[PDB]
């Protein structure tokens, strides 16, 4: 009749949830995502660094139920562009999400279906409300891993497809040790 | 047109979310909740301590949306019984909840509508999954404030009344400076 309640441990310093489902994304998994494709290729052949890892505790896709996951987003740049998660829209556009920043320095880039953009800086303790209808990506703007916990409806779904093709209308770069949020040159949509 | 995304800061050491709606619950707000009623009256009339504070960031009661709140559960006892939150079932039964422990030592007592209870220990970094259909209450079993963040569907609602009259089937006590989960001596059914 009833699902079993349970506890798991999250290590706030490493992001690891022991016995969660671990996904690893290396740079080679992100062709077409970064603006500087020649820088992408070089770094892929040279080293192919891990860009991010995810530790996810997911339920069966059910309305009213919740999933949670940590992400460890590693520091680095592709050309001038900081490492980031691929980003997605939810499959059901009526699903919100909550992020809680745990370690390091980063931010969230969000985008409406039109291309209207929003940046929210994230340091430890920051809680971000991700509303329905917004595509979302996190960005590591520091020198150490950026670690966060996300809590999201079990039936939210993921649409990675649109972002893979279009990308975000903004990019986050470093020029001169200054972090800048600027127009995506490759934005024609 | 769109709901605005936003970030708020949570201070992990205090539980404070500046810009949240703050709620304070004192012992006098919890008449009939504790087993030792004489100890309850004496403490109300001698001190009326703060039992817990909540900082809540809530949305409209809409499908797919999410609320979040921190709670600061203060240390203490009423007779042998540790300080706890009032507890509730959700008013919509099939709505789950995720709790993240941040500071101190505590735990969650959960119970089905059939009266079967479960206890999950919570130390900093513990994430607790509260499934649909379970009433839930947090308990501070240490000498420091127990601080946690909860994320819950915006339309889960609350049913406080049921617990107000019944209580939980188990209580959490100190006997020999040792934490025990024992039967609620008032439990008939
Ligand atoms: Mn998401
Ligand atoms: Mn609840």
């Amino acid at each position: 009749m009833y699902k079993e309640p349970f506890g798991v441990k999250v290590d706030f310093e490493t992001g690891i949830i022991e016995g969660a489902k671990k996904s690893v994304r290396r740079l080679s998994d992100m062709e077409g995502y970064f603006v500087d494709e020649r820088a992408w290729k070089e770094l892929v052949e040279k080293e192919d660094p891990v860009v991010y890892e995810v530790y996810a505790v997911e339920q069966e896709e059910k309305e009213g139920d919740l999933n949670f996951a940590t992400t460890v987003l590693y520091p680095g740049k592709v050309g001038k562009e900081f490492f980031f998660t691929k980003g997605h829209f939810h499959a059901k556009l009526d699903r919100a999400e909550v992020y809680v920043a745990l370690k390091g320095k980063g931010g969230m880039l969000l985008q409406t279906p039109e291309g209207d953009a929003k940046w929210i800086s994230m340091e430890p303790g920051t809680v971000v409300y991700v509303p329905a209808d917004w595509a979302h990506r996190t960005v590591n703007i520091g020198d150490e891993p950026f670690i966060f916990l996300a809590i999201y409806p079990a039936d939210a779904g993921h649409d990675y497809g649109t972002i893979a093709e279009k990308g975000f209308s903004k990019i986050v770069i470093e020029e001169n040790g200054e972090v800048k949020v600027v127009d995506n040159p490759r934005w024609k949509k």
